[PDB]
């Protein structure tokens, strides 16, 4: 019995052996892999003394340690297949601290909780992800990219200090002064380098309030030049973003509900149909006081823009109630049994250079219809991004973030997961035969050889920090990057 020595320690919290079941499952709903056990963590130092305990049982143990936040992974990244779960939201007491411009946030806090402190200051996070029901600690193993990016970079770019359990069951404090070779190798590590149970996040004053902007574009080449000049000016607009919308009609009708036009008489003609349209979504944050030189500064930056004059929709939202946005989205998507689905997602960091070419297969060939899932689109600057973390991003100076954010709630025809599948399989056959330079965001791999060539020349640095940090490769093995034991 591996788990006998597991009930017997002497935990702030306990071990979970037989309902197990929602470990077994995440946000993906494809992958499903029952773990042994699940740790309910009451303390830091019970992460601490089970890692500490997994190695101990050196190469001849089969078990593994997977830190779970909010289980929005795809393909089970926070899984464990018959080994132990760290339900990271069970950690629980007042760790959560503003000071200095700063705030301490537990790995397992979700972002709209953070937001929510902060806010009781006056203070926010600079970067943010577009849904705030992730974990601080998920999100920073990844990178965290919305319409900040290109000013703030993402949000691994935007943190100070981490406390980290590595796999060797050490409980370390590293930033870019004190063990900053574990501070750079977590940010965007997938889990691999141990588990971060606190951070420090800068803040930036809190605007009360948001001009939130949206307009169509019929033309690609003007759409991307618009997004890649906003992207590079400067006082430009506090959140850029863009969205591909294919085969949808009355788009500005289904916008109505909450955004008001300029000009509410030519948008109401305007045809959606058999045209594949493009949205640029900005946002200008301002206080009450300013609303008039907001007014004349937003203005200026438009009257820039190659826009469709009658598709300007705007809306004044408060800050919280912009950054929240999604929250909305998944309280519909729950009410019509529509959240808890597959969603066989695609997410592509494709070079500049690339883009236009991208476009022209994926857009006007491969997809005949979006109605299935959103398309995000958007460009940010390479020089925002840290070359000493684990993120994987195109060589170019600017690249486009491509998501498709696609559900499957059918089981034949057209959503329906092999054909979301298929879709999927193209655009990544095409993204290597015609040359795009593409390189994946949380990407799904199984085996190390194409994990290796997702790495490419960050590879001997990555297995570096592996072996450094989880030699038995106790951690994160969803990801499937590192078999257990497995290191040269
Ligand atoms: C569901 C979803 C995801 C999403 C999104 C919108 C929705 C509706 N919008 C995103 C966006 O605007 N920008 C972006 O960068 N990502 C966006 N995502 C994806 C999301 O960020 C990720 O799924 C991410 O993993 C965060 O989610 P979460 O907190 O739920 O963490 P996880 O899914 O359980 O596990 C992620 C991986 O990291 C490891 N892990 C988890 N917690 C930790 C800690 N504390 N320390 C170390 N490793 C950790 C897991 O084991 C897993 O490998």
């Amino acid at each position: 019995d591996m788990l006998s020595p597991l009930g017997a320690l002497r935990l702030d919290g306990h071990f979970s052996f037989h309902d197990v079941s929602a470990m077994a499952r995440d946000f993906g709903n494809q992958c499903s892999f029952l773990p042994a056990a699940v740790l309910h963590p009451g303390s830091v130092s019970d992460i601490a003394a089970t890692v500490r305990h997994v190695f101990s049982l050196g190469e001849g143990s089969p078990l593994t340690v997977a830190a779970r936040g909010h289980g929005h992974s795809l393909m089970g990244q926070s899984q464990a297949a018959q080994g132990i779960v760290v339900r990271m939201e069970s950690l629980r007491g007042a760790r959560l601290q503003v000071h200095d411009g700063f705030v301490d946030a537990p790995g397992g806090e979700l972002w709209i909780n953070v937001l929510r402190e902060t806010l009781k200051h006056g203070l926010a996070p600079k970067s943010w992800t577009d849904y705030l029901h992730l974990t601080v600690g998920g999100t920073l193993s990844n990178a965290g990219v919305s319409g900040q990016a290109f000013r703030h970079g993402p949000q691994v770019s935007n943190v100070n200090q981490l406390e980290i359990v590595t796999g060797r069951g050490d409980v370390v404090t590293c930033s870019p002064e004190d063990n900053s070779d574990l501070f750079y190798a977590a940010l965007g590590g997938l889990g691999q380098f141990g588990i971060i149970t606190r951070a420090r996040i800068a803040l930036e004053p809190a605007p009360e309030m948001v001009r939130w902007i949206r307009v169509l574009y019929s033309d690609f080449e003007s759409f991307t030049e618009d997004q890649e000049m906003l992207i590079m000016a400067e006082n430009s607009f506090d959140y850029i973003e863009g969205f591909v919308i294919i085969n949808r009609t009355g788009i500005l009708n289904n916008w109505r509900a909450s955004f008001k036009p300029q000009d509410p008489v030519q948008a109401s003609h305007f045809q959606s149909d058999g045209r594949v349209l493009y949205c640029l979504e900005l946002t200008k944050n301002f206080n009450s006081g300013d609303t008039d030189t907001m007014e004349q500064e937003v203005a200026v930056l438009l009257s820039r823009l190659r826009f469709i004059q009658s598709t300007l929709f705007h809306t004044d939202v408060t800050y919280l109630e912009f950054l929240d946005r999604v929250h909305t989205s998944e309280l519909k998507l729950r009410a019509q049994s529509l959240w808890e689905v597959p969603h066989p997602w695609l997410n592509l960091l494709i070079p500049r250079s690339s883009i236009r070419r991208f476009a022209t297969e994926v857009f006007g060939r491969i997809l005949k219809d979006s109605n299935n899932g959103p398309i995000l689109l958007y460009p940010v600057n390479k020089s925002k991004w840290d070359n000493k973390t684990s993120v994987v991003i195109p060589d170019e100076e600017i690249f486009y973030l491509v998501g498709f954010l696609s559900s499957a709630p059918s089981l034949s025809g057209h959503g329906s997961i092999a054909h979301a599948m298929s879709l999927n399989s193209q655009i990544v056959e095409f993204c290597e035969e015609a040359d795009i330079g593409m390189k994946q965001y949380l990407a799904h791999y199984t085996t190390q050889e194409q994990w290796k060539t997702h790495f490419g020349a960050r590879w001997e640095t990555f297995e570096r920090r592996k072996h450094r940090y989880d030699p038995l490769a106790i951690l994160a093995p969803g990801q499937r990057i590192f078999p257990k034991a497995s290191l040269p």
